């Protein structure tokens, strides 16, 4: 997780230069210009370590959040693959069950269309005995 | 990519400052007192910019992991993808069976219903023919 | 989003020392030393700072490349998940259907088959009444 200590600022404990306070006699002039430009310099060093520090902070809260966002995702895709196998499952269950009623309603058919030529059988000896019994009735 | 080099601090100077070493009788007050300070605040940006690196590095290593995770949830995704294009294919052809095996079983039901109806006539009429010639048979 | 500042460097206008500008009789040999690892590492830290703030920047980037990765794998798990929701209920729905229609096939084979046992009884009872109108004419 995000480290704090990187929005914490140097604040520079020395104070800028003043060109009235170095030595004198002792120094060369080169190296008076050496101490006030390594002063400066210092200074600016020091606000380049703090914003650097403040952006590499920002890299890692962005990269927590990322890291719950990524987490959830990971569980989504997971709760799905359940579904989606169960969903596997129960679609290949109906699918066979769907072929089975197929040769079940076949089978119905099947003896459907026996059953209606013998009903017409019937229906035709009937008649013929019908009208036998018409003929025989019909002398006394 | 990762750069490695951002985990590797800079180790500053060799030797600590008291102001024993120091020449003092030459310097001001105001410089001396500069100069230590100063010293001090080397050492805190050195402290800040190794920290930030270091910071900057756990962020990329974090990004590579991260990488790594996206990739694997890219492949699990896409997959899932597929499937379920599958699922919907063979659910539609299911539900597309389901209609076509309905409508068989309806007229299949009214068809039995016609022979149960003619069968119902036959019944009668062979009730009737019964009687007819137990009526023949009894006269006599 | 990525903040481009953090790959501006600190240039550091010096340059760090030379034997002919510094002091000489007045220095003790630490002090001198001192002075002399100061410059270096202190420019070596104006270094370390400047990389760190790049790497910060490559981490921000990274950062935003992830988002828009992450976005797009946000969209299609919920676009996904809610197709597999939908799935979900027409599967169910099939099941429901089969069952249903299993209910009816059921229902109406037993109802062939009873028409199967009336239309032999009728057939038993026909040929009765063909052998007793047979007989009727067998004797006149
Ligand atoms: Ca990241």
């Amino acid at each position: 997780m995000a480290d704090p200590s990187l929005n914490n600022p140097v604040v520079i404990q020395a104070t800028r230069l003043d060109a009235s306070i170095l030595p004198r006699n002792v120094f060369s002039k080169s190296y008076l210009l050496y101490v006030i430009a390594q002063g400066t310099d210092v200074g600016a060093i020091a606000g380049k370590a703090n914003e650097a520090g403040q952006g590499a902070y920002d890299a890692q809260v962005k990269n927590d959040e990322q890291d719950v966002e990524l987490a959830d995702h990971e569980a989504r895709i997971k709760q799905l693959r359940i579904d989606v196998d169960d969903h596997e499952s129960r679609i290949t269950a109906n699918t066979k069950a769907i072929t089975a009623l197929n040769v079940r309603v076949t089978t119905a058919e099947g003896e459907i269309a026996s059953l209606q030529t013998n009903v017409s059988a019937l229906d035709g000896r009937v008649t013929t005995a019908e009208n036998n019994i018409s003929a025989l009735q019909a002398d006394y």
